[PDB]
This record gives structure tokens, C-alpha cells and sequence, in this order.
């Protein structure tokens, strides 16, 4: 039989709303997220008596190229889908930091490129998830000769770019035609990356809950879950952790930030429980904490590290930026302002969003006083700049947190 192994790679799913992404990911592993970052795994294995692409199958059959063998195995894979609306932008800047690949989706039958095309395609440039697949979706409903005249707009679009050789696969999501060849193409230019277990494990959170049925005994309570991805190293069970920057305080009109330490009690990749867990995957980690401190996704933003682990928890950053020439995400084309003195930004810092008052600018360098604070785990680590324009928070460039 197969494994039951967590997932081992992230492959982020964004393009423009309504493009299909959703439906994308229930055509490759039959299950449909309605949450957002939405999230689903799928295993991915070969059948090597026969040909490619459809040889490749997302469950443990080859009937369907005749063998009675059993297909081998490859690996776990796992989704996030970003939500496409440019409201949401923020939203998928953060699950984007949890992305080893992503796969852009493009509807064929909408004039490419549309604004979150765009934003999203340079977002994922900028924080450097360069493994990328463009899916042309919704080929179902246009000729063969529209779909190619849009294949080469993109093919334009990529050209002198990070992407010019980025593959383009034309499918249907919907009515799950020429599937095989996007999971072949998923093989091919979405690797597993190289994990250094060795360094120390960091966990980004974007979701918390309470997972205790209602009128649930009191003796009966389980403790508080925190879901994210391992970015780097690896956590197990009965594993001292702290969540950071931690729990907000009033005290009683200052408001300051304490960690929160707690214990692994289990680990969850889907519905299996595992002793470790490893960069791949949407990890629920089981803890002793109230479940009221990690009740309706309160702790997104936070990170979670060994208790002995050494953490900056700032609320004033330094950040070596690059502002980009043009606001990508509007609608009307629009030329991005230098920074300016006492504006508010918006910063997104591995999967935590803040707002915050530039303090400092100097052509390449500012600093900005933090609403609330950031963990800042690394020496190098991105953050995406946004300026709220027409009403509305829109990336206009990225940095460096300087330490
Ligand atoms: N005809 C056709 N419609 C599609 C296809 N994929 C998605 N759709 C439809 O487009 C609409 C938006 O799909 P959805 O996955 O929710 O888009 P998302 O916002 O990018 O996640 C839905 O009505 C889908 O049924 C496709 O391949 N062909
Ligand atoms: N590690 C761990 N995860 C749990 C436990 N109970 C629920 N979860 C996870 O929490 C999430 C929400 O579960 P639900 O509240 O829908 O039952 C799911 O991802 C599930 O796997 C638990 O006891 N331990
Ligand atoms: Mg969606
Ligand atoms: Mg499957
Ligand atoms: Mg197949
Ligand atoms: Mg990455
Ligand atoms: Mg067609």
C-alpha cells in the first residue's frame, strides 16, 4: 500500500477572483476549501508500466491504463489557495510566505493580464516562490485559437522576466480535462525543496481554534490547536514551544505583548496524527493552552519556536526597500509615491500583517513604529510593503528587516 506521510511540499494556488482557483484544487485532490487560505492535500503517484502524462494518479490505482499493479508512490502533496479578491491581498501575502511553489491561474475566457494577475504574479516574484506553473484554466468554454492567442500574451507578459520559461498548461478545473498534464508538470518544475533539519524549527500561524464539540465537560476540554507551516527545522511531540510575539495585554491602557509558553500534547497533518512535523503541510499542533486564548483563528500572525529559542520581538524595524515603479493591483494604472515621513504602511512579515508609522525614509532604508509587534526569526527575512490608495491596501514594493 501507500504511506501515510505528511505532506512534504506547499504549492500555492493565486490568480485574479473567480479564475478558477478553488475549483482547481478539488479537480487534483477532490476536496473542495471553502476556507480561506483554503487548504487540501493529495498523494501523487506513477503508474510506470504506462504512459505519460496520464501514467501520473492522485490515488493508488492504474486501472485506468489497464495494470492491476499498484502505482509507486512519490509524495505528498499539499495546497494552499490564496483568495483572489484585491481586498484579500493581504490575505494572500500571507499564505504566500507558506508557498515552496505556487501555480498561477489564468481564465481563458477574461482579458489577460487582470490586476491580480498582475499582483499576485510580482508578489510571488518579490518573496521569491519563483517555481511556478501558469495554468490556463477554463479552456472548456473557448476555441483552440482563443486559448492560443492568450498563450501568447503570457508568453509576452513572462518575457524579460524571472518567468520566461515558466510552463503554461491549458485545462478545465471544472469538467477535469487534461489534469494529468498539470500533475505532471507539478513533478517536473515544483520539487520538493532540500530541508536543513538542523536549523531551528520556526512555525508561521495563520490559524487557531477551539476544537471542543458545545456543552463539551469541563474535564473534558481540550486544549487550544494552532495551525500553520514549519518553515524551517522540525517540532515533536511533548516539545517545549512559545508563541510569539504572544498574548496582547491591556495593563490597563498601555498595551504590551507577553509569549505564550505552552507544550506539544499532538501533532495533525489532515486527519492523521504524527509524532514530528516537518517544512510541508498545514500543521495543527495540539497544546495545553485554554482553548479561549486560541479560539476563532485569534492568534494569526504569530510564530511558534522552542521556549529557549531567541527571538527580536519588535515594534520599530529597520527595512532595506525597493519600491515598485507601479501599482500593479489597480485597475487604473497608477505610479507609486516615494515613501513619505508619518505615513502609515502596511507591513507583511512572514504570515503576521501590521500596520505602522514611517518614522525615518532615506533612499534606501526606513524605519517604521509598529501598531503592534512582529517576530522577527531570521536575519534575512522579506516583508511586502503596502500603502492604503483609493480606499483600498495596495502593494507597492518589499524589503529586507534589517537586525
Ligand atoms: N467553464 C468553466 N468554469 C469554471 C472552470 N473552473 C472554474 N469555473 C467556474 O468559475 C467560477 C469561479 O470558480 P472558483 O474556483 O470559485 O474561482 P476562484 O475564486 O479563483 O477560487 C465557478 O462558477 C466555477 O464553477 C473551468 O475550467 N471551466
Ligand atoms: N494536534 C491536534 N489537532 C487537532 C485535535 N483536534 C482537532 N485538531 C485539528 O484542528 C482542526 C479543526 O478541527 P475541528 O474543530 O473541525 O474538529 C483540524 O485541522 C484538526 O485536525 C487534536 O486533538 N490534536
Ligand atoms: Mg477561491
Ligand atoms: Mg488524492
Ligand atoms: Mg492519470
Ligand atoms: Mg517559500
Ligand atoms: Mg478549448
Amino acid at each position: 500500500a501507500w504511506p501515510k506521510v505528511q505532506p512534504e511540499v506547499n504549492i500555492g494556488v493565486v490568480g485574479h477572483v473567480d479564475h478558477g482557483k478553488t475549483t482547481l484544487v478539488q479537480a487534483i485532490t477532490g476536496i473542495w476549501t471553502s476556507k480561506k487560505l483554503g487548504y487540501a492535500e493529495t498523494n501523487i503517484g506513477v503508474c510506470e508500466s504506462c504512459k505519460k502524462p496520464e501514467a501520473y494518479v492522485t490515488e493508488p490505482s492504474c486501472k485506468s491504463c489497464g495494470s492491476d499493479d499498484e502505482p509507486k508512490f512519490l509524495r505528498r502533496i499539499s495546497f494552499i489557495d490564496a483568495p483572489g479578491h484585491e481586498v484579500l491581498m493581504a490575505t494572500m501575502l500571507s499564505g504566500a510566505a507558506l508557498m515552496d511553489g505556487a501555480i498561477l491561474v489564468v481564465a481563458a475566457n477574461e482579458p489577460f493580464p487582470q490586476p491580480q494577475t498582475r499582483e499576485h504574479f510580482v508578489a510571488l516574484g518579490i518573496i521569491g516562490v519563483k517555481n511556478l506553473i501558469i495554468v490556463q484554466n477554463k479552456v472548456d468554454v473557448v476555441s483552440k485559437e482563443e486559448a492560443l492567442s492568450q498563450y501568447r500574451q503570457i508568453k509576452q507578459f513572462t518575457k524579460g522576466t524571472w518567468a520566461e520559461n515558466v510552463p503554461i498548461i491549458p485545462v478545465s478545473a471544472l469538467h477535469k480535462i487534461n489534469i494529468d498534464s498539470l500533475i505532471e508538470g507539478i513533478e517536473e518544475y515544483i520539487k520538493t525543496p532540500y530541508r536543513d533539519l538542523s536549523q531551528k524549527p520556526v512555525m508561521l500561524v495563520i490559524r487557531s481554534f477551539d476544537v471542543n464539540k458545545p456543552g463539551t465537560q469541563f474535564n473534558e476540554l481540550k486544549g487550544g490547536v494552532i495551525g500553520g507551516s514549519i518553515i524551517q527545522g522540525l517540532f515533536k511531540v511533548d516539545q517545549e514551544i512559545k508563541v510569539l510575539p504572544g498574548l496582547r495585554v491591556e495593563k490597563q491602557g498601555k498595551v504590551s505583548y507577553e509569549p505564550i509558553f505552552t507544550k506539544i500534547s499532538s501533532i495533525r497533518f489532515g486527519d492523521e496524527e504524527f509524532k514530528e512535523a516537518k517544512p510541508g503541510g498545514l500543521v495543527a499542533i495540539g497544546t495545553y493552552l485554554d482553548p479561549s486564548l486560541t479560539k476563532a483563528d485569534n492568534l494569526l500572525g504569530s510564530i511558534i519556536t522552542l521556549a529557549d529559542a531567541e527571538v527580536p520581538v519588535l515594534w520599530n524595524i529597520r527595512i532595506k526597500y525597493n519600491l515598485l515603479e507601479r501599482v500593479v493591483g489597480a485597475k487604473e494604472m497608477l505610479k507609486v509615491d516615494p515613501i513619505r515621513a508619518k505615513e502609515t504602511l502596511m507591513l507583511s512579515v512572514g504570515s503576521s500583517t501590521t500596520l505602522g508609522i514611517v518614522t525615518s525614509v532615506k533612499k534606501d532604508e526606513i524605519e517604521v513604529e509598529l501598531r503592534r509587534p512582529v517576530a522577527v526569526w531570521s536575519n534575512n527575512i522579506r516583508t511586502v510593503i503596502s500603502r492604503q490608495i483609493a480606499g483600498r491596501w495596495r502593494m507597492i514594493g518589499w524589503g529586507l528587516v534589517e537586525i
